[PDB]
Formats: C-alpha cells, structure tokens, sequence
C-alpha cells in the first residue's frame, strides 16, 4: 500500500542530492546556530555544516565510552542511509568526537508537536487527521523497508515543518546505542502501552497505543492520565501524581477517552480503537489505515502549513 506522488518523489530526490554533496562528517565542520533543546538522549542544536552550507540538527549524546562501543553504534546507524520516507526525518550521518556521539539529521523548522502543543493550547481535530495519517504511514514504512518498530511514539517525536510535512524521529535503530544508554537519559514510559509496562508481548501494537494517547493529549491540551473531573472540563471546553503511581494507573485502571460532544464520533472511535488495553483486540495498522476517520481525513484538504505558521508564528 506504500505509494508515492510527484511532489513527494521530487522532495525525496532533492534531499538525496543535497546529502550526496556532503562527505564524511567531522566536529570541526559544524557551526552552532541555536539550541532546539533536550532531547531523548542529550542535547539538540540547529547547526550549519560549513563546507556544504546546509542547515542540520545535531544530537549530542555525551557518553565517555571506549572506541569499540561507539564504532559499533555508527555501524548500526548507517542502516538509516537506505531509509527513504516522506514520513521519516532525514538522516545525514553519525560520528564520535571528544566526548559525544553526534547524529546529524534533516532540520524541521516547526519542531516537535510537544512544542506546537504549548503554543496552540490544543490542536484541532482536522489537523490531528493529517498527523494520524502521517504517524500511520511512518510506522507502516518502519515495519516494511526497515523491519523494526518505532518503540517511542510521543508528541516530542513527531516533527513538523513550514512545507506542511510531518515526520517521525528518535526511534530505536541502533540496539547498542540504547544498551549504552542504560544510565544516561532513559525515555519517559508514560506513553508506553499497559503491556510494555508488564514486559509481555510487544509489536507494532504498542506504537498504536502510544499514538492514540499522543492524539488524546494533543486534542485536549493536557496529558490524559489521570482523567480530569467535569470541573476541569468546564475550565477546558465549557460543555499531583508521581511517575510510578501514573504507570501503575495505566496498567490497572480503564483507558483515557476524548470528551463527548466536543469531538466527532469517528475520531472518538479512532482513538478508542487505539487505546484498547488488550493488544489482541487493539486495532492494527491495516484496520486503522482504512478507518472512517482516516478515510475522511485523507479526503479533506486541510491546510496544515497555514495553520502551523499562524500557530507557532513563523516569520
Ligand atoms: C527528539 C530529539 O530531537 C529533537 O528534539 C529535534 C527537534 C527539532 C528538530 N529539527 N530537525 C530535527 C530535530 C530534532
């Protein structure tokens, strides 16, 4: 079902051309522009690769490890050079330098949806349609051309840009990078399915739960767990829990849902099918890829770039 258009083939072609113009990467080739902040590993800076004049994002994961460890990581991250999706963030290269592991990737001027969320208050449902399509197409590609799941779907990992593109970032490609990162950062488990917080069976089904929950959070403008009272719903529309306690609530108590009336029933059904605690009953990608919400969303011509630029004040 993975089919492209002319505008998408055109953009994918240009990126490859830009990428080929860049040779081997070295600390001394990079000039810092600004900071895009932490960061599921370490820090993220918007940088300029001086020789090529390109603008990239550079992830600095400070790990004072031996030359054996780092070289194995780079070898695994080299797989991403084969990666060609309009739904996955572009990769330029990886390398070690005096303390840190640098990962260079395509710059996204919209930044993360966690950032877009803070500004917007709450993201409108028609916009979440486009996002849902994009996350689905992304995860579908990750399973196909790269036979690996994302393992980390959260608003902070969905990246957007002024051309209206939506792409995925910080998905486990290097097994040894995660291994040495046992200390070190450790990504938030608040978006993990109630089966991953039980260690039991985890496929693309955990990615779908993570998506549904990201979607709920963006729609209401708050992390959904624990469900707020109708008094916080009057405050919101009109129409302090610790991490270990929160994770115990996920596995034990009923899943979050969108408030009634405010949202459309297709969209409530969509998220409901993503947040079914049992993975066997939870919707798979094929099912989701043809759900009424997705069909309707694909058929709407939603001006995403327009909305975005106005919301984050681009320019
Ligand atoms: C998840 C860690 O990556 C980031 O925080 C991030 C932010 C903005 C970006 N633009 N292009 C790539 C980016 C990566």
């Amino acid at each position: 079902e993975l089919e492209l258009d002319e505008q998408q083939r055109k953009r994918l072609e240009a990126f490859l051309t830009q990428k080929q113009k860049v040779g081997e990467l070295k600390d001394d080739d990079f000039e810092k522009i600004s900071e895009l902040g932490a960061g599921n590993g370490g820090v993220v800076f918007k940088v300029s690769h001086k020789p090529s004049g390109l603008v990239m994002a550079r992830k600095l994961i400070h790990l004072e490890i031996k030359p054996a460890i780092r070289n194995q990581i780079i070898r695994e991250l080299q797989v991403l050079h084969e990666c060609n999706s309009p739904y996955i963030v572009g990769f330029y290269g990886a390398f070690y330098s005096d303390g840190e592991i640098s990962i260079c990737m395509e710059h996204m001027d919209g930044g993360s949806l966690d950032q877009v969320l803070k500004k917007a208050g709450r993201i409108p449902e028609q916009i979440l349609g486009k996002v849902s399509i994009a996350v689905i197409k992304g995860l579908t590609y990750l399973r196909e051309k790269h036979k690996i799941m994302h393992r980390d779907v959260k608003p902070s990992n969905i990246l957007v840009n002024s051309r209206g593109e939506i792409k995925l970032c910080d998905f486990g490609v290097s097994g040894q990078l995660i291994d040495s990162m046992a200390n070190s950062f450790v990504g938030t488990r608040s978006y993990m399915s109630p089966e991953r917080l039980q260690g039991t069976h985890y496929s693309v089904q955990s990615d779908i739960w993570s998506m549904g929950l990201s979607l709920v959070e963006m729609a209401v403008g708050r992390y959904p767990i624990p469900p707020p009272d109708a008094k916080e719903l009057e405050l919101m529309f009109g129409c302090p829990m610790a991490i270990f306690e929160l994770l115990d609530y996920i596995v034990n108590e009923p899943p979050p849902k969108l408030p009634s009336g405010v949202f459309s029933l297709e969209f409530q059904d969509f998220v409901n099918k993503c947040l079914i605690k049992n993975p066997a009953e939870r919707a798979d990608l094929k099912q989701l890829m043809v759900h009424a919400f997705i069909k309707r969303s694909d058929a709407e011509e939603v001006d995403f770039a327009g909305w975005l630029c106005s919301t984050i004040g681009l320019n």
